[PDB]
């Protein structure tokens, strides 16, 4: 077996690799690499998203997400307070005053230390899911919003044809913006390109260990875990690497640079935060392994995890069982 230790593993496709978004996918995994949860592509070199970035400021951030942290610094919840619209300008103006910048720092390592240490002091700002693509139409290989849609996927591979779109998100952060400890909805997979600005550090727990990770979260956030079987979902629980490393969780961390590709896989727990101002974009998608996943895929229904209309087409065919009280909790 392939990557038996679960190591995230890094891709240099070539241009020619490049073309066939599926066909790497699987390549990717005859190696392995879905073993960790998470992988990281690094585009060829004569590869480019757009052409510049320099006439993004007029986007709009309708519901910029203040990120208030409770507990302590290694095991904590955050919650997000609406705040109001800003511009993309005025939010990357923000990011860069005294009160929200990236600290002085040596290197990566240092900065994780500080996120850990001081995270939960401070509430960040996130321009978060926000519907929308800065691929250029023109760019043919790896645009996120031109990849084979998960509808037309389970189509092609279960014969049922059904309702629902599938289009990208994007994601302004700064110094400190968090995402909690989850899988994607249905335990899909994410892929998510680093657009331009300040790195962005994941943290990833291998699929065949995700049950760990869950029986440790209902530990450390034991009213959460009373009030759903799959609290998770709800996405703002927070748990730091020493506390995994004294748990005995097997997880793996790396840093995402601005140009690079991120792809996580079925049932990957991830999490992590953001050195800086930056924007990122992100989607879902499907491929045939994942249909196994998506069956067996816990679900929310206290409420809590309110979700796109599009997954109700995967409860309901996925998870005929599971699909009326699935859509109470919507
Ligand atoms: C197009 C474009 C490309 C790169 C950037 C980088 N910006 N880097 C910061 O702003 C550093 C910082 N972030 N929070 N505190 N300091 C901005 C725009
Ligand atoms: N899947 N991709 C993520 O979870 C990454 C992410 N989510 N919010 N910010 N970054
Ligand atoms: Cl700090
Ligand atoms: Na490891
Ligand atoms: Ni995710
Ligand atoms: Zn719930």
């Amino acid at each position: 077996a392939q990557n038996p230790n679960c190591n995230i593993m890094i891709f240099h496709p070539t241009k020619e690799e490049f073309n066939d978004f599926d066909k790497y996918i699987a390549y990717m995994e005859s190696q392995g690499a879905h073993r960790a949860g998470l992988a990281k592509i690094i585009p060829p070199k004569e590869w480019k998203a757009r052409e510049t970035y320099d006439n993004i400021s007029e986007i709009l951030i309708a519901t910029p997400l203040q990120q208030v942290a409770s507990g302590r610094a290694g095991v904590f919840t955050q919650y997000h307070k609406k705040k109001k619209a800003m511009t993309v300008g005025e939010y990357r103006h923000l990011a860069n005053s005294k009160k929200y910048q990236t600290p002085p720092h040596q290197n990566f390592e240092d900065l994780e230390r500080k996120y850990w240490k001081n995270r939960i002091y401070n509430s960040p700002i996130y321009g978060a899911d926000i519907s929308g693509s800065l691929f250029d139409e023109n760019t043919k290989q790896w645009n996120l919003g031109h990849l084979g849609t998960i509808q037309d996927l389970l189509e092609k591979e279960c014969g049922v044809v059904i309702e629902g779109v599938n289009t990208p998100y994007l994601y302004f952060g700064m110094w400190k913006t968090t995402f909690a400890w989850h899988t994607e909805d249905m335990d899909l997979y994410s892929i998510n390109y680093l657009h331009l600005g300040e790195p962005k550090t994941w943290y990833v727990v291998p699929p065949e260990h995700g049950q760990r990770l869950e029986r440790l979260a209902r530990e450390l956030f034991p009213g959460s875990s009373r009030g759903c079987g799959a609290f998770l979902r709800h996405k703002v629980a927070l748990i730091s690497p020493t506390v995994l490393k004294e748990n005995g969780i097997p997880f793996n961390r790396i840093t995402q640079e601005a140009g690079e590709f991120m792809v996580t896989f079925p049932y990957g727990y991830h999490a992590g935060f953001n050195h800086g101002f930056n924007c990122a974009e992100a989607i879902n998608f499907a491929t045939p392994r994942w249909i196994d996943y998506g069956k067996m895929a816990s679900q929310c229904s206290c409420g809590e995890a309110r979700v796109t209309f599009s997954m109700d087409a995967f409860v309901r065919i996925l998870q005929p069982e599971r699909y009326d009280l699935w859509k109470r909790g919507q």
